[PDB]
């Protein structure tokens, strides 16, 4: 029931972490432009990192209990791991994309921080009750990170080029939408409520990385740089 | 006695914290000049982390246990996490007000790391001699650090405009005794000697916070950039 | 036999990595190009960060027990926290000295980080067969991040000055080989195979250690900018 049904999506989400970083490495070995190479840079980092963090969750290093509800609960603090070095960097990503200014990066990077680091004390809180006041929190400091995000990656990502409005209003759509599933996802499931298997949570946030992952790192990298 | 008597400065503290987010959320949110910006990207940061870092000590997820000294001892380690990532903010702040070299600037940042991460394990060994001796580095760290600040943002802060001296003359008698605070504060206090109450060394550390992370905001935007 | 015979080695190790520090804080307190400044302020970072680890392995808030084998393991979880701030400073050091792209910085950096990150894990993981999957990961990191050192810090390190090819051809051979060796070491001794008594291998990784810290530290200095 724990550390063990879900084997095969994390067993799967290593095989394509690590698929996808074998490809932006055997891909990217060229590069021209100082520019393009920093994309490139980023899009390895990402899947190599979530590479490790999944091969950690599957050999059962990144998974620990929580005394919380009335019984022992599973929870992968290596998820948590992950997402607190990729979502910064991916989130650098886009900022240089519509080159911002260095204020609203460090307020969205730092802002990113408050949203992940507090999502996993909530992660790790045994008391029931508060494990959703922290899930609050962390979901305040990201319908700010993706306010900034829309309203923004919009505007400020359209007095440009001529696709800018046109790719960004992709961008914009798929990273919202994905990201906004993070939290609800979260919520559902077992290490939040109890609505949602293990067994089913763990498919749906792998289906959520890969995607993320690689999915948003293509996406990403066609988007001229 | 612990985790207990003192839940009112922490409450307290959450309040103050999250009114002066709030409040630096709901009055910056326009800014034109880019600088001006990074300044208020920052000024936000420190409250809102200062934010969620009281509050986990005022539910009870950052104070832990301590054997040390014969019996069993109350820590917040919350607190340096607090302090690990608001100083070097902090710090990043009123460097970039006087404009200085980015070796000063990772020599400083870093150098308060060693400060506060050895604050941190000082704070959390075991036989009560040691505590102490990194007490005593930790505070070297400070002392160099603090020593940068006055010589130097006092010279390095002058040869500029009309009332930089003297705004200037303020910022630094109030961070460095501010600062120094600290160091004294926890000495006497329970996570360092026993000669003030936990129940008083909160309390003090609270003014001690809320003036540091809201007061030293408003001063420090005061001064504009 | 643990935390026990060696400390003569750290003692050792402490009083040379901080004479160190204390060496290069009473040697660059002129300075004048900005530039020279930055050199400096990291070659003082490592010795001091790599200083306070090296106390915390000797007073012992830097050693812990792992299970794996059969029996319980010493692990100076500290070296991982020592060479996971030195380690990219140190690298930051390199890559400014031949001036790079910020494309190979973060690439690099991050690299590093996947490395030293991922080796940690390794070192703390209770299966045996495990500890050499990701002694495997960590190496590849490795051998990537020498890689870009060697076919570049030669290259990417010649189309300058004219003693740059030279004193380059010599920093290379020294940092790639002194790396190297890390890998190695840490394979042999305790904390992974059992070749190598605990007594043993902190004498190597301190020699190993003092030579890298200052050692690169002089030699990099010496490299003038
Ligand atoms: C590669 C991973 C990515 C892009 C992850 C994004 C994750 C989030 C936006 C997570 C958000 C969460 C909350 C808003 C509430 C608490 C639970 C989290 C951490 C899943
Ligand atoms: C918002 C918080 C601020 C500006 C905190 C500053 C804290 C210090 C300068 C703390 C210094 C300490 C020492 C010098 C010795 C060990 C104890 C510490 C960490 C309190
Ligand atoms: C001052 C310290 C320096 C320059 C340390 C460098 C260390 C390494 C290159 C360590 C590498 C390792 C591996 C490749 C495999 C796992 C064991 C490590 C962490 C020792």
């Amino acid at each position: 029931i724990t550390g063990r049904p879900e084997w095969i999506w994390l067993a799967l989400g290593t095989a394509l972490m690590g698929l996808g970083t074998l490809y932006f490495l055997v891909k990217g070995m060229g590069v021209s432009d100082p520019d393009a190479k920093k994309f490139y840079a980023i899009t390895t980092l990402v899947p190599a990192i979530a590479f490790t963090m999944y091969l950690s969750m599957l050999l059962g290093y990144g998974l620990t209990m929580v005394p919380f509800g009335g019984e022992q609960n599973p929870i992968y603090w290596a998820r948590y791991a992950d997402w607190l070095f990729t979502t910064p960097l991916l989130l650098l990503g886009l900022a240089l994309l519509v080159d911002a200014d260095q204020g609203t990066i460090l307020a969205l990077v730092g802002a990113d921080g408050i949203m992940i680091g507090t999502g996993l004390v909530g992660a790790l809180t045994k008391v029931y009750s508060y494990r959703f006041v922290w899930w609050a929190i962390s979901t305040a400091a990201m319908l700010y990170i993706l306010y900034v995000l829309f309203f923004g990656f919009t505007s400020k990502a359209e007095s440009m080029r001529p696709e800018v409005a046109s790719t960004c209003k992709v961008l914009r759509n798929v990273t919202v939408v994905l990201w906004s599933a993070y939290p609800v996802v979260w919520l559902i499931g077992s290490e939040g409520a109890g609505i949602v298997p293990l067994n089913i949570e763990t498919l749906l946030f792998m289906v959520l990385d890969v995607s993320a992952k690689v999915g948003l790192g293509l996406i990403l990298l066609r988007s001229r740089a």
